[PDB]
């Protein structure tokens, strides 16, 4: 996709949000909070997967393409949980800011032609190659509000996934709402944004009793420096993206993936190594697309 990972109402418009810079900078500020409301076209890529029946927010997703969404596996093919989702079971949502709101004139409502789970899925052990292409059945038209992410080559991945760089989750706060002891706060009412630390592999593996796959990368801050920026802030199959320095692009690197460690905020964030996947990936869009 030529255009993707420049938004309409920032890096067409010569605007910059609020801390995109710090991410840029890999900068990690004293300041305690982190998870606020995200500006109007900050994640023009953001995509919800909604029940046809009865109206729920099932799952975030991303537009990466004028057919293609990407997800979590997960999302839509749970046995343990009796979820196993057809393309009719359900319907999308594009350019929304507000959770709950139609948002006429805005967002936009697409039916599946086709779900694609990749065949080495496994949710029996751990969530390995947790990752799903959704087609629409109809190309969506890319707006002030919809426009899509670009998805990492080699070099961008290598160079981007690193310990330490800034990476961002936005969402509705779907992954709280699913994984939640107690539901305290309600869900947020406007698409929220976190900016999160990459964390070191070896760090991420002591983190947990799950066997992490090299299909897998977490992010989050130590729980020792204190910090109010939570993932849960995230959607199940949603993304985890970063900017690119070299051409002004946003990349999605990650998919929030299995949110069982969200309970208690001594945990890291857990997502799908898109890289690492990108040869299925590229193989569905090239072969089952146009």
């Amino acid at each position: 996709e030529a255009d993707c990972g420049l938004r309409p109402l920032f890096e067409k418009k010569s605007l910059e949000d609020k801390t995109e810079r710090e991410l840029l900078e890999s900068y990690i500020d004293g300041r305690i909070v982190e998870g606020s409301d995200a500006e109007i076209g900050m994640s023009p890529w953001q995509v919800m997967l909604f029940r046809k029946s009865p109206q729920e927010l099932l799952c975030g997703a991303s537009l990466i393409s004028d057919r293609w969404v990407l997800t979590a596996a997960h999302c839509l093919l749970y046995p343990p949980w009796d979820k196993n989702f057809t393309e009719n079971d359900l319907l999308v949502r594009i350019g929304k800011h507000s959770r709950t709101r139609y948002e006429r004139n805005i967002e936009k409502i697409s039916m599946l032609e086709k779900i694609y789970i990749h065949p080495r899925y496994n949710w029996r052990e751990n969530l390995d190659r947790d990752i799903a292409l959704m087609k629409l059945k109809k190309p969506v038209a890319f707006s002030d509000y919809i426009h899509p992410v670009c998805l990492p080559d080699r070099e961008t991945a290598a160079s981007l996934l690193q310990a330490g760089y800034k990476g961002r989750v936005t969402g509705w706060g779907n992954l709280k709402e699913t994984w939640t002891a107690n539901v305290g706060k309600g869900q947020p009412s406007v698409l929220q944004v976190v900016n999160l630390p990459i964390v070191e592999r070896p760090v991420c593996k002591d983190s947990t009793r799950i066997r992490i796959t090299d299909n897998m990368f977490c992010a989050g801050y130590k729980p020792d420096e204190g910090k109010r920026g939570d993932a849960c802030e995230g959607d199940s199959g949603g993304p985890f993206v970063m900017k690119s320095p070299f051409n002004n692009r946003w990349y999605q690197m990650g998919i929030v993936s299995w949110g069982e460690g969200c309970d208690r905020d001594g945990k890291y964030g857990f997502y799908t190594h898109v890289f690492r996947l990108k040869k299925w990936i590229q193989k569905v869009i090239d072969q089952f697309g146009e």
